[PDB]
């Protein structure tokens, strides 16, 4: 019956959370996964009110495993070898240490339409000489629905670097979803934007596998992800029990 | 005659290169070179639509040789001797990895009588103590042109550091020209600015002498640049072929 | 040649060696191994097997 | 009944297995196991058509600890003081990277009565000198049956090496069993065994214990061990589900 209020509570509190996070008031988050040869993946993470994005050099993408040895020395030269043809002295001809691939995650609460972003050469031009260049492209039509039970639970673009010279700098830009006409960065609220992009929260790692980054780092946290087999994750709250 | 299209299409190319870069469609770009004793130069670039900015602390600005050694502990007491005289337990009287001079340059693309820098002490207070600082000088007039073939192809302030007290912090910011009436920060598009925050491509990388720097950096990414010697680097493009 | 033999090896430079002593349990056996890496990548992508042009190709055998 | 085709398939499945090995077209294999008084265990195994063998000097069969230390200069000077009395400047009296056993085991297509061995010396002599040396002893008398439910899988020969003196190099040798009148290496064949020589497969790895050795080496190929207690491993397929 209607006196089941237990299953009524439980449907509101998920519809309350599903509404409050595409609210105004709400958080909207994107993620910058790199995949390594090792099968290792670094993850960025970026939460913030109103638009939140993320910006990475070259050499700031390329795996670094945390208290090990890196050939740092070598790698120093490996970018020397990447920024100009023959410029360093590496002994290697290619780094596994330069990712194969990226994907890029929005959440739910992003509008896909605000998407931007900017992938640049090594020395961080968006487009072969920065006198031609576009600061970015607008990708939203290429992401992906992250779905989990009918419900959109995220947003994916993913690309392979499956090349020798796919040797990136990388930003990505998203604005929260506002179907209102109040603009949230009018006169009145504008101050509040510029205190957002001090309030955002940043969180970096690197997993030693795709098994731990979906058992420890997405499942855990109700966030959404698409796996290299296509394989949807994330929880639909919209109501639902 | 009239006929040459190759020629015209060449002068076009070029031209429409010149005036993109100059439009609110195009880049804005700075970089701040970092010269050091053992001829070692620094370089940080940002380049983003709309304005763009570098802000350093005076541990950033100090060489790091990457996968070398860099007497790190005792250049922790370094600092500490910077920051209160008498204050480290450093074993010398100069660190060698402070620079010796700063050269900020601009792409052709701002407007310079928006230029403004914060020139801090080690402590990264603009004008001696925080109360009394204005936090920026507008410093435009310092700016000299580099100039190729008749063509502004950059602006340059540069400034030694050639005294011991000379240990600073450091930023600077400039905004694109617009000499239209179209404010890129009105409410209409104040959003795209908050984004270009994000979109924006950051690099650095030190050099081992300024001739790698000259060969390696400047010239085939087609910069501008300004030497020791008072030479100028870059490729005109307005109306040439 | 082994498993192990086939395995990149830089001479005179590092080579996680203790941790590659451990890649090689977790090949022999799945979970065998205490490797701190999903993928070593001291492992061949290819191989290319090639023969001077005075073998009869009728007894290759592998 | 005999329409339990899935039970007479399995039946067949196993037999074929067995009776594969034991052709003129299968393995022959044998393992040498050093036991080291730390509990670790080294296998060597080699896997080949038409006949086998291994063949180790005394350094060989010393304990070594991949990625880890072991004393490997006060091991040349242990070397030198085993190949002649007082001949190194070792600082111990005894090496434990010395075996303490060794089990030889062949596959059950081994004929026991071709197997041979040659137990030599630290220097690599079969027996006291040269000159008087038969190159190998015939050994099967002493191999003893590894048995599971009721069948012949392995035979093993062990032996200690439990005194100061017993400082060996090891070679062992057997032929792939053959009951026919054709001789595998009459000229019709004789380049194929030539060939076998090539083909031949070797392994080798050293163990932390015999429980891992029994669980994650014998258990899972379905080879044939017997344990420091005496117990059978391995897997009977003669006519057997």
């Amino acid at each position: 019956s209607n006196r089941d209020f237990a299953g009524r509570e439980q449907r509101l509190f998920n519809s309350e959370q599903y509404n409050y996070n595409n609210s105004l008031n709400g958080e909207v988050s994107v993620w910058v996964y790199a995949y390594y040869s090792d099968g290792s993946v670094l993850v960025i993470n970026k939460n913030s009110q109103y638009k939140v994005g993320i910006s990475e050099t070259f050499k700031a993408l390329k795996e670094y495993r945390e208290g090990q040895h890196n050939d740092s020395y070598d790698e120093y030269e490996v970018n020397q070898s990447i920024y100009y043809p023959n410029g360093g002295d590496a002994r290697k001809f290619h780094s596994n240490a330069k990712p194969r691939a990226i994907q890029i995650i929005f959440s739910p609460s992003v509008n896909v339409r605000t998407i931007k972003m900017a992938k640049g050469n090594a020395v961080s031009v968006p487009d072969e000489y920065l006198q031609r260049s576009h600061p970015w492209e607008a990708t939203g039509i290429k992401y992906r629905k992250i779905k989990r039970d009918g419900e959109i639970v995220g947003y994916s673009h993913y690309f392979e670097l499956p090349h020798e010279y796919n040797s990136i700098s990388l930003a990505v830009s998203g604005v929260h979803k506002n179907p209102s006409s109040y603009n949230v960065g009018c006169c009145h609220n504008v101050m509040d934007v510029f205190q957002s992009c001090d309030l955002a929260l940043r969180f970096c790692n690197r997993y030693w596998a795709e098994l731990e980054l979906v058992n420890h780092y997405i499942s855990p946290n109700a966030y959404p992800y698409l796996d290299i087999n296509n394989h949807s994750y994330g929880v639909a709250l919209s109501n639902r029990q």
